[PDB]
């Protein structure tokens, strides 16, 4: 059995290819540990990595490795793989040949860089770097199309024809996750309920995933907010108040579609689908628009497909089917999509192995 | 007198005849605020063009009129030449004669919508507008040739016979110094980079500007990448990280022959010339191949003249001379081959005034 | 003349603009009459506050209104600027707007609630709050920069952008003026001296200012002062014989760096800081770096400037030029830049106006 590794920004996902869910999932940290002052002695491991550097925090220099999906530094993201194997599902690469997840916008010198470190320090059998969202279109078991991810701090629309991306057209927007969780930490300072960061940001997040939705249409929603009491939900302490979030729970979604909102320039999440597929192939158009899929955490808001499919109806040729595929699973549809993948026995007839590195050398992927 | 303005798809370039460089150069960009965004310091404003709307982008709904050498809306393109005359060259329209620039092959309606604005609402006492690549050939000095017209966003080739275009040549590519700087801000995002801030979206722009070249032997090039010598060459970014780009340097430009890099499965440059040159009759062949001249925003890179020199000779068999002619100003050659041509003592009698105009109507142009 | 009111956590500081150096300068204390017993009665003043309540103290429960720039209770700090106002400065704020200073990411709701008790208990006609820090990066001359302060309670590593403050990277550490003392006192009891709680803590807290610093490298500065008596301080008591104090006065400041010291889980003075300007921007980094100013009254060891260059040098990438400026008064620093601030009239045209919560109401802030 194969590897699946999922090296989202902060998070790391691992496991065997054929597998439902993701079998090793810890944050993307690489702990370096220290007091500085010339210490006379440390401790054993000059850096920890995952949810043991999780604990040991004050003690090590936390610092997610990857930026954006792409690998910042080598050193201490080597050490988030090297934490995959030999601690993490206790395995031997040599013997297992792995996926390795790439990002939507992701080319050259670290596939090249990559396939170095995997084949000379780690010594896989065989490898495929793969880009995150051509596999989430797979885990919707689909070839063509156009993915949208967000995730943490990045959307990203992928127009894909037949499992290949164009990769031109591939767009990345500063828009996800923190951006609208402290955003929404500024939607809660009108009010407001004091989370700052002394360092209740996380209780922020907290109200983000269970309490917040989307407006099909704001205006109306807005009015309704303001009939009051239906709208608002108690976010009770097991302690102090029973805090009450109204507007929030639509404002916040908002700033996908109103730029406004948050000062960043952007067109709206809906546009920025619409700046792949006009930028691509037309022979292909209704089928992206029929094909259009989601991926990541800042998905799963409760009512953006329903919004997605009327504000790109507001955009699109009236002849094309807006159908805006979301998958149940969409926060592991990478993971899921390589598991998949790494099962075709035609995945033997597909990755680089050993012998093209020998030969070939950094450029092979 | 007389005023000379030239209208890309990313800069326009204005200014007075029988000047050698131009006076005006300003952003295609119109912008709408998305907020009565009170300017402490100014009232409330309108639109932004240009430079203003580029600097407060952020504030913005950004748009460009002109896409890919045709104008697709004509709002903005109208604002944008008022700004021209009264702000930017700072003149009084009905005194000063204009010159604009059009698309290889651009519509009828398009040239007479310019020539409808520049009288009936500019008021100007004669307009003409021009065809762009043409006069490149013009600051090339001649009247025969085929014209490699690649800019911020078209690349062209153009056969002219003593000043006649013969379009079925006229080839066309929307892939240029747009497709590429973007295409540069992805090949470094895994050289490990992240272009996350708004100047970094723009620096990148600026080490294509600074560093490109088009590789001669790009191949063994591709050998000099992987046998690392000191084509290694470090750049400061608009802070201090020091950012170092070396072999995607040269193998971003390689776009221009092998589309393949970033996915169309349409032909590249030197190609599409020879195509021109064959579609075209076959005695002005060699006028063609003896006066191929490059001009605009992709041509900059240094080796493109070697290059295309070295790619036609083997594509074009052997009792041919060929001559690829690449000028140190080509960057606005089209302005300049506009301004000249205005200042010629044999062209008032192409100075189609308002008389013609109103008499002819829109036609007369 | 307007106000500037400094609430720095155990000491306010008020007065107006235009004015050099704090005009009313006081223990932030407001103590309730008590006894218990149950008796008669007490009849006059329902709480005694500034430095009246520092004399009387046991005869009333004197409290500490702020703790780590967070405002721990209202109706006991409303009477600190009821005091300021009516007794310090003897003034009525109706007339006399106020500009106010709070913690770097001082929590929503207090800057608020803040400002309801200014504008309708008080009803200022004007009043302006800020960031303690970023008014301390106006005293120290600059616009962009980071403020590593460092008052009783905590630090605070405020990333300012041209005179604005970006709160995801501005971090807060528990290592502060208690913190240093106390080390200090379980320090010199190893020769016995043993002030422990009679009164002697400000003793403990008089040697730490007058005979403490930071040693410049440690395990040299260890030797050093194992070759002996020019490094110890010999120090008389208010009554009390003469101690002598050496290999202390830099082992406590190096504490600030080194956490294991004091047992904690914590980063050092220097990493917290580059922690902090990492996670801001890109470019603006490069004149954070090259501005790091220290402020607050626990940065004041002697030789922490050359210690800190040195020290953030130890952590930054080579290209950018450290330069830390630390001001001789870093002590007012919060009062000085308000004062800047508050003798500015572009901030008479930007203030929070009374109109204004007329208008937006506690949500203006």
């Amino acid at each position: 059995a194969a590897l699946v590794v999922d090296n989202g920004s902060g998070m790391c996902k691992a496991g065997f290819a054929g597998d439902d869910a993701p079998r090793a999932v810890f944050p993307s940290i690489v702990g370096r540990p220290r007091h500085q002052g010339v210490m006379v002695g440390m401790g054993q491991k000059d850096s920890y990595v995952g949810d043991e550097a999780q604990s040991k925090r004050g003690i090590l220099t936390l610092k997610y490795p990857i930026e954006h999906g792409i690998v910042t530094n080598w050193d201490d993201m080597e050490k988030i793989w090297h934490h995959t194997f030999y601690n993490e599902l206790r395995v031997a690469p040599e013997e297992h040949p792995v996926l390795l997840t790439e990002a939507p916008l992701n080319p050259k010198a670290n596939r090249e860089k990559m396939t170095q470190i995997m084949f000379e320090t780690f010594n896989t059998p065989a490898m495929y770097v793969a880009i995150q969202a051509v596999l989430s279109l797979y885990a919707s078991g689909r070839t063509t199309g156009i993915v949208m991810d967000s995730g943490d701090g990045v959307t990203h629309t992928v127009p894909i024809y037949e499992g290949y991306a164009l990769p031109h057209a591939i767009l990345r927007l500063d828009l996800a996750g923190r951006d609208l969780t402290d955003y929404l930490m500024k939607i809660l300072t009108e009010r407001g309920y004091s989370f700052t960061t002394t360092a209740e940001r996380e209780i922020v997040r907290d109200i983000k995933e269970k309490l917040c939705y989307v407006a099909l249409d704001f205006e109306q929603e807005m009015a309704t907010a303001a009939s009051s009491s239906s709208l608002e939900k108690s976010y009770e302490l097991p302690d102090g108040q029973v805090i009450t979030i109204g507007n929030e729970r639509f404002r916040c979604p908002e700033a996908l579609f109103q730029p406004s909102f948050l000062g960043m320039e952007s067109c709206g999440i809906h546009e920025t689908t619409f700046n792949s597929i006009m930028k691509c192939d037309v022979d292909i158009r209704k089928d992206l628009y029929a094909n259009t899929v989601l991926s990541g955490g800042t998905t799963m808001y409760p009512g953006i497909a329903d919004r997605m499919q009327k504000e790109i109806t507001a955009l699109a040729p009236s002849t094309m089917k807006i159908k805006i595929i979301a998958p149940p699973e969409r926060k592991y549809s990478v993971w899921i999509g390589g598991s998949i993948l790494a099962s075709l026995s035609t995945f033997q007839q597909m990755w680089i192995s050993k012998q093209e590195y020998d030969e070939s050398g950094p450029s092979i992927v």
